[PDB]
């Protein structure tokens, strides 16, 4: 009737009568709602609706907000599609010294508007189709229709007309520098270079005026890299091949660690003989990893400058990238030179901790904290305390994973609900617009998966599908479903082409979609790898490995700029805190200080965090910049996160800072995150830093033929760590020739007591 049973748990199918707990705060109350009733999609788009996309504002707004199908920005309006390109004169880097914020951004301008001869009063723009990274937006006014196909990594906009023909409208007359009749090369008054293409014999008119017209029912627009007729001729070749399908298919080679992704389009010919293929514009995280076999397809001098650096052109039907999955762990092992009694004391101290809210995010942080403590307790021989932590995790998850109370009625809080309209699992209490905007499901549900993965590491029975595993796998499907999932869209959070997750479900911003905590995305992927390994689910594990590895490639480019090629020279910070489709900010979604604008992309620290240490010059450079700005090691907030980060390259320094201040305050205090961030503990901090002191640096040059491992290197001496989730012993082969044997349900070394 009102809930669906899933193993021992359930989800609500009717919106619950929310228990507000006597809280009258309007913000809190408004959070306990649902996503928008109205979805702007045609009747060609059925089933669970895609969210968390670069193009989402087209689905949520009557028209759209500003979008970034790089190299373009575009926006839908009643009058047609505005097209823009941020040239260097449009780009700015601004600093607000007192706020401690920086902003790299362009403009919301219009180079020209793509229009329909029959109307400039479209009623709405709807999603008419989409694939892994393109969208087809349909401007509708009865018989008059204009379908616009566009995407990230597409230097083409394809335009299909019903009951009318093409118009390009400009505020200032453009320079048409090449007139081939049906094909034109033109520049805006401010020297931005474009081209337009119509079928042979359909010639452009209005050359020299503010309005270019064509009788065709099909045109394409290209952004040209240069004012270059040879480039124009190359763009002609693919200007009539409209992208209909686009898939990012991947494989994980467990033996080598290689994650291979092939990006393939299928096009439809708009003139006789049009090739099946396109010109792709690749982002840095793609071309820096281009497969050998795709190199011949590069159009070497075809570059575009965008917010994310330089895009490069590549021609054909497909291209491939190759990445290396580095492994993850369920926890750091027991390899530190800590005082064991001191660590045991901190473990017991952590029993004072409690969640600082009732919503999925604050409860999430708390269960992540307990799940992080439990293996450390096992290591210290405190098995009863470890069991206390896991029992608390079980109590919390067995509550939240049930939608009904003892009487069989729907609960008013601590439950999950399936919104059928969009097709998404929502948790109440909600926060950060997790329900009202479908935000952050990876960030929040990642913590639930962490808790489940830690339970599963000790208790396989609990994790079985007919027990509590079914509900955990439901939460995972919400945020990273495979294809053809009856309840959820494909890989909700992830944008396979941009290479990162997008946190906002709706994308109703003029900067496109955004992601702030890339580390909470990586945490979600890590926990799915662990959960799936523990529960013997290879297909799920491998999908999470693909996500972890691809997301890592985008983080190192766009959040860290480890290669020092992307951020403008005049940008002061050594991190971008929030990445948007159209801009980059050193700023947070809440009013914060200096440390948080770095550390929100580090936290939480867990056994999947070692990707943060692959680039030690970056770790040094970022730390030194933060230290310069603070002016000392007196961190304004979250000191322990800074010490843990510093330990990636200088554990002696991290240790001395930790010794000086870790015991400044006593037990858990929600009002005071100066020393310990509220999702962290003294026990975790002390265990992490001492482990890194003994282990040395992350060594990403060594891979393994199983997925749950790490390799460290201290002055040339390697330490190899494997956790074995199997009932059987395993042998692990490393890429440097090292080979180890691991007993069931154990680390190879540092199991502790
Ligand atoms: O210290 C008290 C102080 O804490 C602030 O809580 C912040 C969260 O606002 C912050 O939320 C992040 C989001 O902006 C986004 O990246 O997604 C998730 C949430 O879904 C979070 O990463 O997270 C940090 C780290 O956990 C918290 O410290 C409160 O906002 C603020 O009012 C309060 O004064
Ligand atoms: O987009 C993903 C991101 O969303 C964050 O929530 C933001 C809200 O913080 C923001 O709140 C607005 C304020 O910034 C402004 O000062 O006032 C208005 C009017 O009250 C507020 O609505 O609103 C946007 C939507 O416009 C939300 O997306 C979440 O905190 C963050 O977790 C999430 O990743
Ligand atoms: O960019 C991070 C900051 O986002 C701010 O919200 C902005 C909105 O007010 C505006 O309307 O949209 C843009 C994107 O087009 C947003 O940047 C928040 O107010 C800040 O707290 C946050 O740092």
């Amino acid at each position: 009737m009102h809930a669906v049973s899933v193993g021992k748990g359930s989800y609500a199918t009717e919106f619950p009568e929310i228990d507000f707990g006597g809280i009258n705060d309007p913000g809190f109350r408004d959070q306990q709602g649902e996503p928008p009733a109205t979805i702007y999609r045609s009747d060609r788009v059925t089933g669970p609706m895609q969210t968390n996309s670069w193009w989402g504002s087209l689905a949520v707004d009557r028209f759209s907000m500003n979008q970034y199908p790089h190299p373009f920005s575009v926006r839908h309006r009643a009058e047609g599609l505005h097209v823009f390109y941020d040239a260097p004169h449009n780009m700015v880097v601004h600093e607000n010294r007192e706020a401690g914020t920086w902003h790299i951004h362009g403009a919301i301008g219009t180079d020209f508007t793509i229009k329909h001869s029959g109307t400039a009063n479209f009623e709405q723009a709807v999603v008419d189709d989409y694939n892994d990274w393109y969208v087809r937006g349909l401007l509708e006014n009865g018989a008059h229709q204009m379908a616009i196909t566009y995407g990230v990594g597409s230097p083409y906009i394809f335009v299909e007309y019903e009951d009318g023909s093409a118009v390009l409208d400009f505020d200032i007359a453009p320079d048409v520098w090449e007139m081939n009749g049906h094909v034109i090369g033109f520049s805006t008054h401010d020297h931005k270079h474009y081209a337009a293409f119509a079928p042979p014999g359909q010639n452009w008119s209005g050359i020299g005026s503010k309005t270019l017209t064509n009788n065709a029912d099909y045109i394409a627009i290209a952004k040209l890299p240069e004012k270059d007729g040879n480039m124009l001729a190359k763009f002609e070749q693919y200007a009539y091949s409209v992208v209909r399908d686009a898939v990012a298919d991947w494989t994980y080679d467990e033996a080598t660690g290689t994650v291979t992704t092939t990006f393939e389009v299928t096009t439809e010919a708009k003139v006789q003989g049009a090739p099946d293929g396109t010109i792709f514009a690749l982002y840095p995280h793609q071309y820096r990893h281009l497969a050998s076999s795709s190199e011949n397809q590069l159009l070497q001098n075809y570059q575009y400058e965008i917010i994310r650096g330089t895009m490069i052109g590549l021609e054909g039907k497909r291209f491939t990238t190759e990445l290396t999955y580095p492994g993850v762990l369920p926890s750091l092992p027991d390899l530190g030179d800590y005082d064991r009694e001191r660590l045991i004391g901190y473990l017991h101290d952590a029993t004072s901790d409690y969640p600082t809210g009732s919503d999925t995010y604050e409860l999430g942080k708390y269960i992540g904290k307990l799940a992080t403590l439990a293996p450390i307790a096992d290591q210290m021989g405190e098995y009863e305390l470890a069991e206390q932590f896991r029992g608390e995790l079980k109590d919390i998850l067995e509550d939240w994973l049930q939608a009904t109370n003892a009487s069989g009625q729907l609960k008013g809080k601590n439950l999950f609900y399936y919104n059928e309209n969009w097709g998404t699992i929502l948790g109440y209490h909600a926060a950060h617009s997790s329900a009202t905007r479908i935000n952050d499901h990876h960030f929040h549900y990642g913590y639930f998966v962490k808790a489940a993965a830690e339970i599963a590491r000790a208790d396989q029975e609990w994790a079985k599908s007919e027990n509590w595993g079914g509900m955990i796998d439901l939460l995972i499907r919400d945020f990273m479903a495979d294809r053809d999932d009856d309840l959820f869209p494909y890989l909700r959070m992830f944008d396979p082409y941009s290479g990162n997750s997008w946190a906002d479900g709706l994308a109703t911003f003029d900067a496109g979609n955004n992601q702030q905590s890339s580390s909470e995305a990586m945490h979600a992927w890590t926990n799915v790898i662990l959960w799936a390994e523990a529960t013997g689910n290879k297909a799920l594990r491998d999908r999470a490995i693909y996500l972890y590895t691809t997301e890592m490639s985008a983080i190192n480019e766009y959040f860290f700029d480890v290669h020092q090629e992307i951020f403008p020279e005049e940008y002061g910070p050594e991190i971008v805190t929030i990445n948007w489709g159209g801009k980059m900010d050193h700023a947070t979604w809440w009013n914060s200080g200096k440390v948080e604008k770095y550390a929100i992309n580090w936290l939480p620290f867990h056994g999947g965090s070692l990707y943060l240490g692959h680039h030690p010059d970056y770790v040094d450079r970022a730390y030194e910049e933060l230290r310069r700005d603070i002016g000392s090691t007196d961190w304004n907030l979250w000191s322990n996160l800074v010490w843990m980060y510093r330990a990636f390259t200088n554990p002696d320094d991290a240790l001395q800072q930790m010794e000086a201040s870790i015991d400044d305050y006593g037990l858990f205090d929600p009002g005071n995150e100066k020393i310990i961030e509220r999702g962290s503990t003294k026990a975790q901090t002390y265990h992490w830093i001492h482990n890194l002191a003994e282990l040395g640096r992350v060594d990403p040059t060594v891979t393994a033929n199983h997925p749950i491992y790490a390799v460290f290197n201290k002055n040339g001496n390697r330490t190899y760590i494997v956790y074995n989730f199997s009932d059987s012993p395993i042998t692990v082969q490393f890429s440097d020739g090292h080979s180890i044997q691991v007993e069931p349900h154990s680390f190879n070394i540092g199991n502790g007591d």
